[PDB]
């Protein structure tokens, strides 16, 4: 199987790290990525290990970044079974595009 | 903004196509992503015009395939106000990898 | 087969734009792409029609882009028959990623 | 910067690997990548390390192989001081497409 995914977005807020209780890294932040037009899509970003330390040191609500990851459908059923699923890109690369 | 995916995995199903009613035709399917491990994303592709009627005439379950497109997140609210959300790629190209 | 490019680095010069002799528009241009490290890829791209119109309108050396496209590999031989031949991207999408 | 190249095409020779004498090893490969159309683009992959292994194991003439790397232009000068440069793509990913 192939998964790849680019995007080109603005942070909607500052990234959030925390260390899961297995001692491992996590950031996540929210990429607002036009479709240009007025329509967007909000894609949660998920960063582990020295790409979270990234993220969490370099990245403010605002930024324009390059994400480069895999798309991850996280799966749940509720307490009642219903099925509920979250979209993530785990990112395997941040690169900067302007300077501030 | 940028927005690019590429994917290889197996269709799950037969590709459903219809004509929403505006008289445009929208096939969906799905595909198998393994992570690669046992793990398994299962994607939903949309395809729209001539590229739906390609993958109702030659896709069929179980065939490998390439799909580059654009994440879309389908947002909605219940009667009761709690978000739900759906994936999508909208397919920009089809690309045979096996013969058959 | 699939053929897909994405870069983003900065002009080295203006882009130059002609009308080969058939009435269609091409815009060139060089990207300085590090491999960040000191080295760096100088790829040729080249836009045809609307977005050689558009390279030629917004694009000044020295700007930051995204470019998508695909890897074509120009050939020829010499008036002796030693081998040349170059290296372009045919874009298929020009991103701004800055303000100016 | 960002640089990355997907493609999907067939071997058009069995892959070629030698250990530089450094003590790395590098396997090369040339994709057949179609336009489609009859013309087509060959282009060098270069593995390195555990990638170059897995391409000499399991890469053969004329099979189907996806290949995610960087665009890399290798230039030279000739002893008269004419320019001569290559280009490969320095492979990240080696995905199998087919069965065999």
């Amino acid at each position: 199987s192939y998964n790849k995914v680019v995007l080109v977005g603005r942070l909607t807020r500052d990234p959030e790290t925390r260390q899961t209780l297995d001692g491992n890294l996590i950031t996540t932040f929210t990429l607002a990525v036009n479709r240009g037009g007025d329509d967007v899509d909000f894609i949660r970003i998920v960063a582990f290990r020295k790409l979270a330390e990234l993220a969490h040191n370099y990245l403010q609500k605002g930024r324009m970044v390059l994400v480069d990851g895999k798309l991850r459908i996280n799966k749940w059923k509720t307490n009642d079974g219903q099925p509920r699923s979250t979209v993530e890109i785990w990112a395997d690369n941040i690169v900067f595009v302007d300077s501030k």
